[PDB]
């Protein structure tokens, strides 16, 4: 009933990237290595490296799924807000509950689990272009951390998972997630209160 958030490099040696943004009040996304968060506007664009030391099989697809970090809430699916979820914003492919898209792929796939109600957007697995070193995904976030009748400011994990054309597991990462007005206040003002 609920999901493993437990890092994997696996056979691959798999893992994520984050660019290096900054703090500028301006900044629409920024990760934070000291509080392996991320914090972003709503629906901005958020770059995810995929990082691998060997090329894993074709067929291979990547999968995001967000839950809740606070144990007592982990059983709930995250899913967006009595407002976004009727806002009619899709963008053709994403089902208007889904927090989390991916941006520019039209093999993105979204899943609710037939099982466990939770969702998933899963793409597969393509080789950097010529003369990048990793992969990336562009994911968007589309509900505020603060939205009432949503997350109603409960901190969630996005989980990456690596998995073969079955769908079995051959990497995890994850990381937290902060939905927010002001990406480079907040991360400036966490990170000061955890110093
Ligand atoms: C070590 N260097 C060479 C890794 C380059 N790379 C190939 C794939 C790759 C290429 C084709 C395919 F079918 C699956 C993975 C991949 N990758 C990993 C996650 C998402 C993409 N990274
Ligand atoms: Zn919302």
């Amino acid at each position: 009933s609920v999901p493993s958030q437990k890092t994997y490099q696996g056979s691959y040696g798999f893992r994520l990237g984050f660019l290096h943004s900054g703090t500028a009040k301006s900044v629409t996304c920024t990760y934070s290595p000291a509080l392996n968060k991320l914090f972003c506007q709503l629906a901005k664009t958020c770059p995810v490296q995929l990082w691998v030391d060997s090329t894993p099989p074709p067929g291979t697809r990547v999968r995001a799924m967000a839950i809740y970090k606070q144990s007592q809430h982990m059983t709930e699916v995250v899913r967006r807000c009595p407002h976004h979820e009727r806002c009619s914003d899709s963008d053709g492919l994403a089902p208007p509950q889904h927090l989390i898209r991916v941006e520019g792929n039209l093999r993105a796939e979204y899943l609710d689990d037939r099982n466990t109600f939770r969702h998933s957007v899963v793409v597969p697995c393509e080789p950097p272009e010529v003369g990048s070193d990793c992969t990336t995904i562009h994911y968007n976030y589309m509900c505020y951390s603060s939205c009432m009748g949503g997350m109603n400011r409960r901190p969630i994990l996005t989980i990456i998972t690596l998995e073969d054309s079955s769908g079995n597991l051959l990497g995890r990462d994850s990381f937290e997630v902060r939905v927010c007005a002001c990406p480079g206040r907040d991360r400036r003002t966490e990170e000061e209160n955890l110093r």
